């Protein structure tokens, strides 16, 4: 045991569209 699974979400602020991941 040594990776981990993490969704992490993008959120892009930037261009107004984020999501999930």
């Amino acid at each position: 045991g040594s990776k981990k699974p993490v969704p992490i979400i993008y959120c892009n602020r930037r261009t107004g569209k984020c999501q999930r991941m």
